């Protein structure tokens, strides 16, 4: 099921309704909540500010918190397909909803799956049924994630350096700030499965974490 294009609607948050919100750390998993209160503040200059008292669902004791609509996401998937730069939560396969940004829309070229650049740095092709929209849009969506996601979206180009690879080639690859020897063991459209030196990772073929991309990006700049 491929949704049609159209306007992305962000309906207001309704009291007593179920949503997803940050559990602990913002970059980490988002879980089921019920909005139990709506708070609003207005200053002399006229700038309003909205906050939400949320209650976590399925807990051992009552857990309540006050968050912003930027830390809440809808419970059901959008009725229309999403585009590059849209801030979402996507079901990552621990298996959970993690915050991210749409890096590729539904295309024939990617078998109609969104490429997700997760906040935590993980990347995955997720179907439309596994994404949820964050309740509040960000003008400069990088201000919400990290410095790569700024250059990717603000200085976006279809002509960005991407590695072209084949199962069995090797290249220097960055893992937790360390450049290591890694081997191409699988490829899935814009993603490449790199096996370090047991230790495997799906990395974006246009990532600076791959030695040849880094050089190519320095050579052009």
């Amino acid at each position: 099921e491929v949704p049609p294009p159209g306007e992305i609607v962000r309906p207001p948050i309704q009291l007593g309704e179920t949503y997803y919100a940050v559990k602990n750390k913002a970059i980490a998993s988002w879980v089921s909540i019920k909005v139990i209160e709506f708070t609003e503040s207005t200053a002399i200059n006229g700038n309003t500010m909205k906050s939400y008292k949320i209650r976590y669902l399925n807990t051992p004791y009552q857990m309540i918190k006050t968050v912003t609509a930027k830390h809440i996401a809808y419970f059901e998937p959008p009725p229309v397909r999403l585009t590059i730069g849209t801030r979402v939560i996507a079901y990552f396969d621990q298996s959970a909803f993690y915050p991210g940004i749409i890096a590729e829309p539904l295309k024939q070229a990617n078998r109609y799956r969104y490429l997700i650049f997760y906040d935590d740095g993980y990347t995955q092709y997720v179907p439309h049924r596994d994404v949820r929209l964050v309740c509040q849009a960000s003008e400069k969506v990088w201000e919400d994630v990290r410095d790569f996601i700024q250059k990717y979206v603000e200085k976006y180009s279809v002509d960005r350096p991407m590695v072209q690879c084949t199962r069995g080639q090797s290249m220097t690859t960055e893992s937790n700030g360390t450049w290591l020897y890694a081997r191409v063991i699988d490829i899935d459209c814009s993603l490449v499965l790199m096996q370090f030196e047991n230790h495997t990772e799906w990395i974006y073929r246009g990532s600076l974490r791959l030695g040849p991309v880094f050089r190519e990006t320095q050579n052009n700049m």
